[PDB]
RNA sequence: GGUAGCGCUACC
RNA sequence: GGUAGCGCUACC
């Protein structure tokens, strides 16, 4: 498996000592590529040290095992990800390697922390390897070691390390014009300081219905202006819109109000995508785990509960299934020879379709074995999976256990299945690159391509910079570079300005729910400029620990989260716990609070907007003042 | 779970 | 530029 010609030409740049961007198409061989241009690196000089920056937790052991290891012969490699982070310091481990391959937030952890262990500087790398550069822009991690790089650089820094890009697709960033095209390569140029780029229903009476219950309830609200536009994002924008507002003032018949009728918006939605019988279950589940206002709202929906059940079982009135059915039914006869994965925009589309599956005649005797496949991620309407059930449906799906799946866009990049050859987007509506990427899943000869849906330029802008001059690219991008760092300048200073505005003990929290006061800004600590926890002893009178604890599949250095928190009065969800090592502490989520203070009263999302200083924490400190 | 990031859509 | 929804990701 030694290097193709391609791969030599693109690496050639690098290897003299540039600053580049490696642009080779999908699965080229940019990884090995890389590995050359480390090793010349390495056996050229002493004292030379490189890390490579991927931004996902699989690539860390992936780039190991099949390409970094080779170098192992000379050189010391060590991985480090999440996972196994608890254990030794970066700094060392880093020091002591001489090569470190990571997530990108680790580097930029080592290169904040306070501790002398754990701290890590730029200048003690020589070759950065960022795998997808791509991403380095905005405020992104890739993006915020760079921005250091580059205020270095521009303040006569010296011996700052040779950058690596690697990327498939650099993109145009929404920028369809040729002007703009360019300009935006141009900006990514000046992220990465880079030199060269080198490269080769008809009737719908369910979802009427489920419109005059929202204006039944809208007319109890008794308010005018209202929006008059049910079953959108602008109408789930509006009514969140109004709640929140209702939240910050106190207004309790319009808050609660506003919680339901996004609930009917939610279903009216669902209803939409897919069956009648999963838009009912949405608002049937909402009331079934419950003052006159929820009083009239809960019998609002129990006369109407009988006949949206009825209308769900309605043959009559969804079309995308029974066009979905025909295909599962022509393309696994035989039953199990096929290999399938059908695109959904959301987790609750894809946890309904699952169902739906299991819930019909026509396809239960055709031997089709499925799961569903999302990510990781949080929120308060819906959960995820995690790494670890993911790998298994997808070893269970290579070695045709499963031959079907209702995935969301996790699997759209990325997922290469040779034996696969069905493709089904369902009812979507995405740019051109996840079109074209979703429909390369399917690696067989003669592959399929649904797009199941309802009846009725970067690669010119890429050879235009490459064929700049050299005078006009260094003059562009040196003035792109002094631009970003000085918007960086501008911008931390217009947070500390927002952040400095009231005092600790002026601004008061109150219960998002009930608005009952719990405690003061004074009180408040960050545990490693992120977990926001209450060091006064006498707020444990108004929070209760509801369930049990929680558990995640990862371990942390020096704490581990405990139980849930609720309010006392009004049981809502507060944050939960951190036993941080011998001490329990109370975490607390800024978005089941409204924060009040001398100016305004306000819902914050964020605590990076807040209006007041918040010191970190010392367990020195709580330790010596509470014993 | 807590803190961020990005992408897509929607309105302002 | 602001906000919300959804999806994906990272760190802790
Ligand atoms: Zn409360």
């Amino acid at each position: 498996s030694e290097l193709h010609g391609y791969q030599l030409e693109a690496v050639a740049p690098a290897l003299r000592g540039r600053n580049s961007i490696v642009w080779l198409p999908t699965g080229a061989g940019k990884t090995r590529a890389a590995v050359h241009v480390c090793r010349r690196h390495l056996e050229g000089r002493r004292g030379g040290r490189v890390a490579v920056l991927v931004n996902k937790v699989h690539l860390v052991q992936q780039h190991l095992e099949k390409e970094f290891h080779v170098l192992r012969d000379a050189f010391k490699v060590t991985a480090v990800s999440g996972d196994s982070s608890h254990k030794c310091f970066f700094g060392q481990l880093a020091k002591g390697s001489d090569v470190v391959i990571c997530t990108a937030q680790i580097l930029q952890n080592a290169l904040l922390s306070g501790e002398e262990e754990a701290r890590v500087e730029l200048t003690d790398f020589s070759l950065l390897v960022i795998d997808e550069c791509h991403h380095t822009q905005k405020e992104a991690v890739y993006n915020k070691i760079m921005l250091s790089y580059l205020q270095k650089k521009l303040s006569g820094q010296r011996d700052l390390p040779q950058i690596l890009g690697l990327t498939a697709s650099p993109g145009t960033g929404g920028e369809t014009s040729f002007e703009g095209a360019v300009e935006h390569i141009l900006q990514i140029c000046a992220n990465l300081d880079t030199e060269v780029i080198a490269s080769a229903r008809e009737q719908d009476p369910f979802g009427q219905r489920l419109k005059k219950i929202m204006a039944q309830i809208q007319e109890h609200m008794e308010m005018p202006e209202l929006p008059q536009n049910f079953g959108t994002q602008v109408y789930e924008q509006r009514i969140v819109e109004l709640e929140n507002r209702a939240a910050e003032r106190f207004c309790r018949k319009t808050r609660v109000c506003a919680l339901h009728l996004r609930r009917y918006n939610d279903a009216l939605l669902i209803n939409d995508t897919v069956r009648m019988m999963d838009a009912f279950q949405c608002l049937q589940q909402f009331y079934a785990d419950k003052d006159p206002t929820e009083r009239f709202l809960a019998t609002t929906f129990e006369e109407n509960r009988a006949t949206l059940q009825a209308l769900a079982g309605d043959q009559r009135y969804n079309p995308r299934l029974s066009k979905l059915e025909e295909i599962l039914q022509e393309h696994f006869q035989p039953p199990g020879s096929s290999r399938g994965i059908v695109f959904t925009k959301t987790r609750q589309s894809a946890h309904s379709l699952l169902s739906w599956l299991q819930d019909t005649a026509g396809l239960c005797g055709q031997h089709i074995r499925a799961a569903v496949l999302t990510g990781s991620g949080h929120s308060n309407q819906a959960k995820g999976m995690t790494q670890n059930e993911q790998q298994d449906v997808i070893t269970l799906f290579r070695y045709g256990e499963l031959n079907l799946l209702f995935s969301t866009s996790v699997a759209e990049e990325g997922l290469d299945i040779p034996e696969c050859n069905i493709v089904v987007r369902y009812g979507l509506m995405t740019n051109e690159i996840a079109m074209v990427q979703a429909q390369g899943r399917a690696r067989a000869q003669n592959s399929m391509y649904s797009v199941l849906a309802k009846a009725n330029l970067m690669e010119r802008a890429i050879r235009a910079v490459q064929a700049m001059p050299e005078r006009k690219y260094r003059l562009k991008i040196v003035e792109l570079q002094r631009n970003a760092v000085l918007s960086w300048q501008v911008k931390e200073a217009r947070s500390s300005e927002r952040r400095q505005l009231h005092d600790p003990d002026d601004v008061y929290f109150h219960c998002v729910n009930c608005n009952v006061a719990v405690c003061r800004g004074s009180d408040i600590r960050t545990v490693e400029a992120m977990h926001h926890v209450n060091i006064n002893p006498n707020f444990r009178f108004y929070y209760t620990v509801s369930s049990g604890k929680i558990h995640f599949e990862r371990t942390f250095r020096d704490w581990e989260p405990g139980c849930r928190i609720v309010c006392s009065e009004c049981r809502q969800e507060w944050g939960m716990e951190m036993i941080y090592r011998n001490v329990t502490l109370p975490i607390l989520s800024i978005k089941n609070f409204v924060v009040v203070t001398p100016d305004e009263k306000k819902k914050y999302k964020k605590w990076s907007t807040v209006t007041f200083p918040i010191e970190e924490f010392s367990y020195l400190e709580y330790c010596s003042s509470t014993q």
